[PDB]
C-alpha cells in the first residue's frame, strides 16, 4: 500500500525546488565557514532504510530487539570515531547519538552541571557560540543561558581570547564548566592554560571542535583531547559528513562520565537515534582517517593563509590580522560599510559569506565585519592560487558596497534598493558563476 | 579533493552491515507500533544535497542568504503540513525544523511554561512518553521532569484515562500544561474534556498525536486541533515520513504564541535546521493529503481491529479489551510471563515487537505486556485476513515462552539459554521469513 514512484515522478514541485538548490550551490563561490560538501556515499547512508529503526538505547543495552545490524553501525561509529581523533578507547567514550552541534552541547552540559549549574563560555559577539551559554541584557537567546547560569568572557579589542580574562572570571564566579572552541574564533586555542584555570577553580574543561575539528583530527593544530573532559563536535563541517554531532568524554579524568552523558543523551533528552545519521558518520570517519583527507585539511589551511594574504595585500583589515585556521573575520570599519550590507551584495554576485560581530561590536544588529571560511572550496579542487581571485571578488565586493551606499544611503532598506540590475553587479555574478559552476562538484 | 567512488566500494565494511539490515527489516513480521516503512521519493530528499545549507532563522527572516531556494521548502512544508491537518494559515501556525518528537515536545513545552514552570502528563507505565514529565522515585529521568516541575496521572485500572483523576490533580498541582496524546494508549481520547479542564485552571492544552497522527489528517479520530493550543507530532510513525517532528500552535487562541514557540526552537534550542529533513516531510506531506492515504490509514485500523479480535478469540487478553487506534497491548498475566521473555522470544522468529508496562504494573523493569501495531505490516501489503496469522504466529509464541519459562527458569538469562538451536522457534521462523519476505517491500 505504498507509492514508490521516483521524486521526479511523485513530487515535481519540490524536485524541481531542489533542482534549482542543487545549481544555485554548483554556481556559488560558498565562503560560509561552517558549510562544506557531502559526498555520494554520506548521502546514501542518509538516504538508507536504516532509518526504519527504532533503536532507543545503546549497543547490547537496547530496549527493543532487531538492533542487531543497529547495534553494528553504532558501534562501528564509535569506534571509528575514537580512531579518527587518536584516543585508546580505554582512556575516552563517545557517544554517536546527537542530532545536531546544539543539542550535543545541551546535553553534554546538562550531563556536567545540571539544571541551576554554572557554566562559563565565549560571548557571541567575541566568537562563542550560542550554546556556550549566550544570553543578552534583554532575554535569555540561548536555553544554555536559562537553564544553567551563564557568565560570558570576551576577547580583547585586538580580537585574542584574554586568558587573563578566563581567569579572574572563573574564580569570582566558580563555574563548574569552562567551555573552548568556537564558532567565529579564527585562530588556535591554548587548552593547557585553560585546563590550568579549571584545575584552580576545579571546574570541567569543556571543548567544542565543531569548526576545527579536522584539524585537530589530523594533528595541524593544537589537541585539547590532552587536557579536556568533554570534547564537543558536529560532524557536517571542516569534517565534511552529515549533520550530526559527538559527545566525547574522558573516563580517565572523571570516571562514572560515561553514565552520565549517555544518560543525558537518552533518556534525559532524545528518544530513537536517527540510525541514518549514524551510518553517514561512520562512512566519513573512515575517510577522515586516510592520509587523502589530512591533505584536504592540509589544503584548507594552505587556502585560508593566502586568502589572507592576498585580502592584507588589498589594504582590507582581519581580526587578529591573520588566521591558524580555515576562517577569516573581515573588519569593515575603514570602509564605514556593516556586514550586513556586504553580505547582500555578496549574495547578489551568488557569493556566499556571512555578516559577522568584532570586538569593538555592542551589539549583534548591523555587525561590523564578515566571516568566511576555505572547506567548501577547498573540497571544490581550488588551490592558493585561486584565493587571489576570491580576495579580488570580495575587494570589488566592498568597494560596490561602498558605491551604493554613497548613492542610494546607509538604511538597509534603502541599500537593498541599489542591488537589483545593477550592471556592475550582473557582471560580477558572472565571472563568479564562471569559475564555479566548472569547478568540482560532489 | 573528494571521493566520489559509491557506498559498495568506498565502505564495504558499512555497505555489508546495510545490506544485512535491510533483509532483517525484508525478513521480519514488524509490530512496532512506533515503526514504518519509507518509501524512494522520502529517501532521495533525505539523500538529498539540500542538507549542505545552514539556514538558521525562519524564511524571509533568515540570517545567511543564500536561501532563497531553502525558504521555499520550508514555506512548502509549513503549508503542506496546515493542509494535512485541515486547519486554516489564518488560525494555526506550524515550525517544521523541530529534528526528532523528543525535541519537539521539550521545545514547544519551554515555550508555553519555560525553567521551572508546571506541567502534567500522563505516567509512563500507563501509556505516557518519556518527554510528558517523566520521572521516578530514584531519579528526574527526562530532562521533562527536571527543568521543569512535573507531576503524573495515571490510568484506572482497566487502562483508561481517569479524568476525574486529571481533574483532582489539576486543581491542586495547577500546572500551566497538561500533555495528552501517547506512546502506548490503545483507546482515542476526549480532547474535549481536557479541554474543559485546562480553561478551568487556567493551562494550556497540549496533545502530542505522534502515534496517532494519520488517524487525526484523515479524521477518523477525534481531532485535537477543535481545542488544543499545541499539537505536536512526529512525521516517521503512522504518518509515514523521515524522522522529524512539527509544533502546531493555535494563534487565535494564544496571540503571541508563535514567536514564543518559533524562538524555542530557535535560537533557544537549536542551530542549523536539516533541510533534508524538510524536504522529506514535505514530499510525504503530499502524500499525507491524497484519498490513497486516507485508505492506507483505514486498511491500518481494519487490521488492528481485526488483529485485536483474533488475539481475543485466542483467549489472549488486551488492556481495555481492544482498541480504537493501530495499537494493542497485550497484558500477559495470565500466562505468567513477562514482555521481556515474550519480546526475546519473538525476535528469535523475526517478530518485532516490544515490551510494555500495563496498569497493574508497579516499575518499568520487568513489564507485564507487550504492545503491538499494524502501520508497519499495513505499508507492506497485509490486510484483515492476514492477522489471524500474525495472531497464530504471536500465540504459538506465547505458548513457546511459556514452556521455555519451565525448562530453563523465571529468571531471563537462564530463560535466553533456552531460545538458540530450539526446533520450534526455527520452524516458526521460517513460517515467518517466508510469509514477510514476499510481501510489498517500499
Ligand atoms: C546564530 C549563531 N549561533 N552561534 C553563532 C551565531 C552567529 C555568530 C556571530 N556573529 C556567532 N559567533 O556564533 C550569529 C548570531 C547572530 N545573532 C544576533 C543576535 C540574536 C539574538 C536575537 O535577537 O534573538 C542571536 C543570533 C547573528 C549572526 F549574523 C550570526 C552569525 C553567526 C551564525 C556566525
Ligand atoms: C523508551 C520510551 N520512551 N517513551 C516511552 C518508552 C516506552 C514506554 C513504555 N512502556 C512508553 N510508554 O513510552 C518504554 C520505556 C522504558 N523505560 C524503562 C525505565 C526507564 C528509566 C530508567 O531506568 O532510566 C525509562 C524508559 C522501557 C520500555 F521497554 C519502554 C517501551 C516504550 C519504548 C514504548
Ligand atoms: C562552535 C559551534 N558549536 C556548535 C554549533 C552547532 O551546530 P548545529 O547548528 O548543528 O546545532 C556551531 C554552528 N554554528 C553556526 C555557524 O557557524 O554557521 C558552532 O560553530
Ligand atoms: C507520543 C510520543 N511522542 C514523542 C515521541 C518521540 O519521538 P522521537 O523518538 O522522534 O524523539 C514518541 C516515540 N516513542 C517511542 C515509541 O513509541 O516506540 C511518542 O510515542
Ligand atoms: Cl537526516
Amino acid at each position: 500500500m505504498f507509492n514508490n514512484e521516483p521524486l521526479e515522478q511523485i513530487d515535481k514541485e519540490l524536485h524541481d525546488i531542489l533542482a534549482d538548490e542543487e545549481k544555485r550551490q554548483r554556481e556559488t563561490i560558498n565562503l560560509i565557514a561552517s558549510e562544506n560538501l557531502t559526498n555520494g556515499a554520506v548521502r546514501e547512508c542518509l538516504g538508507n532504510r536504516v532509518s526504519n529503526k527504532y533503536s532507543e538505547g545503546y549497543p547490547k543495552k537496547r530496549y527493543y530487539g532487531g538492533n542487531d545490524f543497529i547495534d553494528k553501525i553504532e558501534e562501528l561509529c564509535q569506534k571509528r570515531a575514537l580512531e579518527a581523533f587518536n584516543v585508546s578507547d580505554e582512556e575516552w567514550g563517545v557517544n554517536v547519538q546527537p542530532l545536531s552541534g546544539s543539542a550535543a552541547n545541551v546535553q553534554a552540559l546538562y550531563a556536567l552541571v545540571g539544571v541551576k549549574g554554572k557554566i562559563m563560555g565565549m560571548h557571541l559577539c567575541s566568537g562563542g557560540h550560542l550554546t556556550h551559554g549566550f544570553f543578552d541584557e534583554k532575554k535569555k537567546v540561548s536555553i544554555t543561558s536559562d537553564m544553567f547560569e551563564s557568565k560570558l568572557y570576551k576577547c580583547n579589542s585586538q580580537g585574542y581570547v584574554d586568558l587573563d580574562a578566563v581567569r579572574e572570571m572563573a574564580l569570582s564566579f566558580k563555574p563548574k564548566v569552562i567551555i573552548c572552541g568556537y564558532t567565529s574564533y579564527p585562530r588556535d586555542i591554548d587548552y593547557q592554560q585553560f585546563r590550568q584555570i579549571c584545575d584552580e577553580v576545579n571546574a570541567y574543561l569543556f571543548a567544542d571542535i565543531s569548526h576545527i575539528s579536522s584539524f585537530v583530527a589530523c594533528n595541524i593544530l593544537n589537541n585539547p583531547f590532552l587536557h579536556a573532559d568533554v570534547v564537543t563536535t558536529t560532524t557536517h563541517k571542516i569534517l565534511r559528513g552529515p549533520r550530526s554531532a559527538l559527545i566525547f568524554f574522558n573516563k580517565k579524568r572523571n570516571p562514572g562520565i560515561e553514565q552520565k552523558i549517555n544518560s543525558a543523551v537518552f533518556p534525559s533528552f532524545q528518544g530513537g537515534p536517527h540510525n541514518n545519521k549514524i551510518a553517514a558518520v561512520a562512512c566519513q570517519l573512515k575517510e577522515v582517517h586516510s592520509p587523502a583527507f589530512k591533505e584536504y585539511t592540509q589544503q584548507v589551511l594552505l587556502n585560508s593563509k593566502a586568502l589572507a594574504k592576498a585580502l592584507i595585500s588589498k589594504q582590507i583589515d582581519l581580526v587578529t590580522n591573520g588566521t591558524d585556521n580555515h576562517l577569516i573575520v573581515v573588519d569593515l570599519r575603514k570602509f564605514s560599510i556593516t556586514g550586513s550590507k556586504l553580505q547582500e551584495t555578496c549574495n547578489a554576485i551568488n557569493v556566499s559569506l556571512n555578516k559577522n560581530t568584532i570586538p569593538s561590536d555592542v551589539d549583534c544588529v548591523s555587525p561590523s565585519g564578515v566571516r568566511i571560511g576555505t572547506p567548501a572550496m577547498t573540497t571544490r579542487g581550488a588551490k592558493e592560487k585561486d584565493m587571489e581571485f576570491i580576495a579580488d571578488v570580495l575587494a570589488r565586493a566592498i568597494k560596490i558596497t561602498v558605491d551604493l551606499q554613497e548613492q542610494y544611503g546607509k538604511k538597509l532598506v534603502d541599500f537593498k534598493k541599489g542591488l537589483p540590475g545593477n550592471a556592475q553587479l550582473q557582471q560580477l555574478k558572472q565571472e563568479v558563476v564562471t569559475w564555479a559552476g566548472a569547478l568540482p562538484f560532489p
